[PDB]
């Protein structure tokens, strides 16, 4: 299959690409794959391990080999023999100037960047552009995937956002205000008849307008942000206290990280849309609101290894108040990127199946699923499992 | 209904005492108990939220007011003022001497006792002063549940512990070193037609000749013991790394804790019951052993406020270990005491629905869950619903 | 001896009043007591463990009996029996109405408050009600410890900051916008010839201005900020690092906390005052400047149970990088307390001793200490036990 | 200078080798040497930073490189082109075959092991063959650092240890039931004229035998045990608590390694060394003993990234316990190994300033220090510092 990956220069992006092809070659364990799960066999039938990259940036580096590199350097996060060994491949994967429009001033902290709309493009033009990059890539059995920097939340407009008409009209007047890049991805990929998935809190497709769309084209698409860490502990333990009738009466999320990641969300409108992303998970499990904080915070010497610091505070039998702490120390792109991978063989599976809309029963993969209020870790691995056996 | 609780001096057994009361004069919320769920509504029409007490003890103290007083003044785990309004209703409960045969070198820890076993009686003697004890009191809304000092590791025996017949005899020839204390009150709960649990990991009704006795009876029973904390938390959270096809290589649970419970188990023979009981749930859920140290140490300072530490090492994509870590700080007896409120009444729910032999259905209430593979919380939490769904 | 207490109804004030009177009536141990230490063996003879009470309120309660059973009901941080013990003696304590001045948008957070300046008096006339509060109670063996709610970063001033005649000019001409409540009650305390120590991070009278002022009267004074918590483990741990020769790399510092310093602390302004004084010891002990985060959240639940996580990421022999974690989980108004009273004992003694100015040698206390780079912990205990051996 | 280590193909010492040869060819930093640190200047006028190695090892590798790189393989923790570049130079280093007399059940775990003891020798030939190692080796700026596997607490005997007379008439009777391994290079070292430090709990010199003999031969020894990680903070913070006059109640120390230290002290008898080293620090700064538990823990998967878990807990104010805890992750070769190169300098300073016997002054790097009851961190960094100034 093919993926084209917004962000491509990123570390959960090319992470996902050293790890494909180091797979591919039979030098790295399929540890870490949901799709390579038991319950999953014959997924392979519609999506095979298989896959062949593109994407768009706006840090113009030569390669995704580059790339790698330039994150491999910082955090050593797979060996120098895989990086040495899946060279060549990545070499050959040049990614394609995109847009940052409207993705918030923690854009500035990325460095060196080239944008479409800074060479004076309308919107027209600019979805043009992202059209003719990703039709020119595309087949029938390719995936567009968001996992680009974390935007601010969007100036939202019911004209504009609410109905494919608006959007469309919204594109026609280049009203660049009411537009944000992950939007015109989103766009771009469902217009072609391309499955989509938003890995970010950005809002990509899950607006009204883009959902619409989707329906009508009869594509599949999932989202939104990525679980990976703190807050799948957070949805997978959370539930432990409803199912014991505790009150939680607080809860504390406390997260530190380095690397580009950390350094767009140092900044205070991109890290709103992470930090809501993260936060609102625990009334929709529990039922009511416990007092909770969710913070994150760059920390340099960190880099990729994003830390998190969970203080759990509750209540038991006759009023008593306990105590649950814990501590994630983990990278953050082992995490996300087999979820990459797994992410765009079940849009496969999805497209070939017929499926269309947004795939809701791939919460599983997401901090904040479109369409559902289904959050509890288990709940959600139930549904994955089910909608699989279904289609099958 | 009614409960004769096997220990019942002990923390666990004199806070449920205590909570029940509370809870019946108004006084306390239905924090804790997990019969008090949504799920569970109509239970109040077999098991109401009405409770009498009494049971057997080796530590004699004159009553249950003065036995939950003591627990208080070293944990103060409930106010003043709870226990001042429930102190008539305690001082109507009065234990009667039980037995500690093979109970281990840790009963020792318990200070001052006295024991059926030391008045000079055999089996049957003993077996007889148990059941009287206990057909006094009963009623057809009674039930039995063990939540005595941890025993070690029986002697087992193919001949005494393989059929009723063959324990029969073990009684009838007075073969003591076959008999543990928690099968003579499991035997009599069940001779007498009462419903049974083991709140304890001591072998309890979970050997094969008493899981016969209690089909043959047509009485149901459950355990074995309570998953409180630490290993709720393990049960809850290990299937995590499953989902998303991690390798767990290492566990590691470190518990302190005080008072009795940590006394009996500061002995090597009675702990390794315990310890055997927390570890083993990992290679049920996960398919494989990660290598896993569980260990139990006496720390008199934090008395029933046991503490665990926990540390996780697991892989993911590519091979890259990470780590998590958590920290448990809470009173044993606030997470216990519901659940035998909570296992009375499903027990009693469970006998009027005609229910007999072993309900391994209630293994959410588990370490050692009797008849099943079930051991992931949420699984367990859903067999449980669905049991009683059925059932209502 | 005599100590008059800014915020006298605060919790760090009422449990120094509370444990002043149960040591007294015999029903409490020294423990927590600096003064107490066997070093310090003779201090009785100057500053004998006896006090008596009044301060400054803005929360006018009617005595500091209901404004100490108040912070008891939501924390309960010591025993009843001590609470009603002490009734008597707390009743007596009567705070007089203080001046807010200055002192941010977190006091709106303390609910119904009245003030000198809401009284519509000039500066002139505030600081004349201040004295005659201050000067009808004290006698020759009387001290005033500033405990009220952190201030923000005041305006400051060459002019009216920088000598004592610019100060008393900005009295005389009523220049508000550069006087803090602390500064007044700093400025009164001194011009009546008494010690005066901060426990807070408000500037209080660590102006030049105030500094000029007590070395004129020949008055001691110290400060500022109580090392309790947190800061005293990171001055106490961050030494081990350079004693070894590593690199500190990132120290991050979150703390957690509520009641009614958590509630102030939760606006901007005033908590920027707290966090400036956590985060710059690290620099002054180190040399250089580790990538440092400091932050203070509300977090209701807690009450005065302020729990601090903190992680310090290090580099050893060869680059290699390491890590460690701390939580610290007490209760702040019990390490507080003692130091007040310990503080007052020394302020008394170095009164007696003829010691005039700043105290340099009471850092030990301090999270910011006036007129000095000794901060290391270890460092700052020698300098208070050489002081006291050099004057006794 | 030249440094001759018993255990020369252990992490610990291999890391050294490593670290001395990458600094040395200037492509490593001198972070973790004590000897480098402000204070030191000068050092290098007695013993400058260049050292030349040798050795003693049961476990017989080609090389000291063979030996560092099977290290670098499970741990990596220093760069694949630091070992590239100093291979040369650790491929000339090849140790001897020495003695596992009296080592206890730990050292099986080993593997493949040849011994002096296993060719038959008498003690006297095997100090012989000991020795003839060294001087063969050494010369007049020599010193012998014991970095081997932690033996069990000995064989005490008041004859054969009490006193130099009483050990060479141990070794004149063959009576090898009163020799351990560690005694036998100790005599060795100073028998010859040469310094010698214990990095590790193995009696070593620490026996009025060999104190009797380093005196007598005017050669300066110090010891005993590396205090590199979790007993460096012990030691840091257990003054905290003293120097408020709090209560330590409770101290928890629990410590998860694997690799082949975590292997050898899997042994009951070989962990009890090193257990009573870092437990009893507490006794000796505080002068009183809070419940401690010490445990060491095989975990493999950490290979030598020994972590701790440490809980305090502690009375302050009124009685009102309060509670602190701390995780330490690290690699202990990477703190272990600079301080053998700092001993070994601080040794050849010694020897060339005249110093004899025990040298107390270096208690700073120890857990269990000869002849002091100095252990507060910053009272031996003091007394190292002043020691140093005094001779220099
Ligand atoms: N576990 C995880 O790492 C995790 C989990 C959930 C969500 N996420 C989200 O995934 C995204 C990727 O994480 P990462 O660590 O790879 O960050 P990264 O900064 O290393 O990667 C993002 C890449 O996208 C590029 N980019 C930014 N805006 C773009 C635009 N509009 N068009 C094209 N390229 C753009 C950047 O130049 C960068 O190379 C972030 O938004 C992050 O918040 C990550
Ligand atoms: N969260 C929890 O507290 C928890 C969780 C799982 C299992 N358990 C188990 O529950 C049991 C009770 O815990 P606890 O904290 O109340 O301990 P406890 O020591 O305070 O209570 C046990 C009581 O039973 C008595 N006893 C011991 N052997 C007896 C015998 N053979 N016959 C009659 N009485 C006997 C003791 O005198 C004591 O009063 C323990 O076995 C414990 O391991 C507790
Ligand atoms: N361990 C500790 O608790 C600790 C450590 C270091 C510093 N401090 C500082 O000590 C102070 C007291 O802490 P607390 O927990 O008692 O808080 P608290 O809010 O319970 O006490 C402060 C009291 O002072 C009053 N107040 C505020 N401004 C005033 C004014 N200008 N004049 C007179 N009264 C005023 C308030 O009404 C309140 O009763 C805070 O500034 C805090 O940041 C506390
Ligand atoms: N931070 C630390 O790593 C630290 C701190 C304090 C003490 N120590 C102690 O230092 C020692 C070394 O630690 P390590 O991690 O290098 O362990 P290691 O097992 O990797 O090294 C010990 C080496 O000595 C060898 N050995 C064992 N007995 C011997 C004998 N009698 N004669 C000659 N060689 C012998 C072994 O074969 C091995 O190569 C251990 O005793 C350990 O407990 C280490
Ligand atoms: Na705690
Ligand atoms: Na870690």
């Amino acid at each position: 299959m093919k993926v084209w990956l917004v962000g491509a220069y990123g570390i959960v992006s090319t992470t996902a690409m050293v790890g494909a092809r180091a797979i591919e070659r039979g030098i790295a364990p399929k540890i870490g794959l949901v799709s390579e799960l038991p319950h999953f066999e014959g997924i392979e039938k519609y999506a095979p391990f298989s896959f062949e990259f593109g994407g768009h940036e706006i840090r113009l580096l030569s390669n995704a080999y580059e790339a790698a590199k330039e994150h491999w350097e910082l955090n050593r996060h797979f060996d120098r023999e895989i990086l040495e060994a899946v060279k060549s491949d990545l070499e050959g994967i040049v990614a394609r100037k995109g847009t940052a429009l409207n993705c918030g001033s923690g854009i500035k902290e990325l460095g060196d960047i080239k944008t479409l709309e800074g060479e004076g493009l309308s919107l027209a033009e600019m979805v043009s552009r992202i059209e003719e990059d990703i039709k020119s890539f595309a087949d029938d059995e390719t995936v567009v995937i968001n996992v680009a920097s974390t935007e601010p939340l969007p100036n939202y407009s019911e004209e504009y956002h609410g109905s494919l008409e608006g959007f469309e009209r919204m594109i026609d007047e280049d009203r660049k205000e009411y537009a944000s890049a992950s939007m015109l991805y989103a766009y771009a990929a469902l217009k072609l008849g391309l499955p989509y998935a938003n890995f970010t809190p950005s809002p990509g497709s899950a607006i009204p307008a883009l959902k619409e769309l989707a329906e009508k084209k009869g594509v599949p698409h999932a989202g939104n942000d990525g679980k990976t860490g703190e807050t799948l502990v957070k949805t997978t333990l959370a539930p432990m206290f409803a199912y014991r009738n505790m009150e939680v009466v607080g809860w504390m999320s406390y997260n530190i990280l380095g690397d580009y990641d950390g350094k767009v969300l140092s900044a205070r409108d991109n890290k709103e849309s992470k930090v809501l992303s993260k936060d609102k998970v625990l009334e929709k499990m529990l039922g009511y609101s416990p007092y909770s904080i969710t913070e994150i915070q760059y920390f340099p010497s960190l880099v990729d290894n994003k830390t998190a610091f969970d203080f759990v505070h509750f209540k038991g039998f006759l009023g008593k108040l306990m105590k649950f702490y814990f501590i994630w120390d983990a990278i953050d792109a082992i995490v996300a990127a087999p979820l990459i991978l797994d992410i765009a063989r079940f849009l496969l599976f999805a497209k070939k199946k017929g499926v269309k809309g947004v795939v809701k029963e791939m919460a599983f993969f997401f901090k904040s699923p479109m369409d559902t209020n289904v959050i509890n870790t288990h709940e959600q691995f139930v549904v994955l499992k089910e909608w699989y056996s279904n289609l099958k």
